């Protein structure tokens, strides 16, 4: 029943957020260190990830996640019929915007099938955290 699977943060399918940041996109993508990532990510901003799940089980959500403000968290949500789930919400550690580290972000029961997952910067700062990439391990 083990399983991983690797979801890298640049490649959403879609992303979204109403905080004036300049940018063309509301979230937008960079590379640090042979690293690319999500960055420009402020309150309320979020990114949607299309996910293929072979084998159904309770899995083990980790990003590779960095921020360089306090009070930025990552809210892990998945469509359900139609309507947004919110499963975990996890404060991301300040050690630096573009020092991603290992970060815990709890447990998501999936479904064998394909689920819509939505990363939403939930913190109560205008700036969140950057992504590197997240993983689902079963
Ligand atoms: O004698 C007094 C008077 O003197 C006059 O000469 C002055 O004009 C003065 O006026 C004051 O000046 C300052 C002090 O009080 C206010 C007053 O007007 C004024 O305060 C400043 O106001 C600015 C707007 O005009 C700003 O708000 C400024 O705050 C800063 O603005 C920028 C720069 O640093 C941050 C700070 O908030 C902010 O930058 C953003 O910071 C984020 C972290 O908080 C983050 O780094 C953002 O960037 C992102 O970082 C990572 C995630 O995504 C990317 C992205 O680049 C990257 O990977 C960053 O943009 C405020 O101090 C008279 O009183
Ligand atoms: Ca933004
Ligand atoms: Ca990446
Ligand atoms: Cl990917
Ligand atoms: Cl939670
Ligand atoms: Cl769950």
């Amino acid at each position: 029943s083990t399983a991983s699977i690797a979801v890298e943060a640049e490649n959403f399918n879609a992303v979204g957020g109403t905080f004036s940041d300049g940018q063309a996109q509301p979230v937008s993508v960079y590379t640090v260190n042979g690293n690319t990532a999500i960055n420009y990510v402020n309150q309320g901003d979020y990114a949607d990830y299309t996910i293929a799940v072979a084998q159904a089980g309770n899995y083990t959500i980790s990003y590779q996640a960095g921020s360089g403000v306090t009070g930025g968290s990552i809210e892990f949500l998945v469509n359900e019929n139609g309507s947004w789930a919110s499963k975990t919400v996890t404060a991301v550690p300040n050690q630096g915007w573009d020092n991603f580290q290992p970060l815990n972000g709890g447990s998501v029961y999936l479904s064998a099938g394909t689920h819509q997952v939505r990363l939403h910067g939930a913190g109560s700062n205008n700036w969140q955290w950057n992504l590197d990439k997240f993983t689902l391990s079963n």
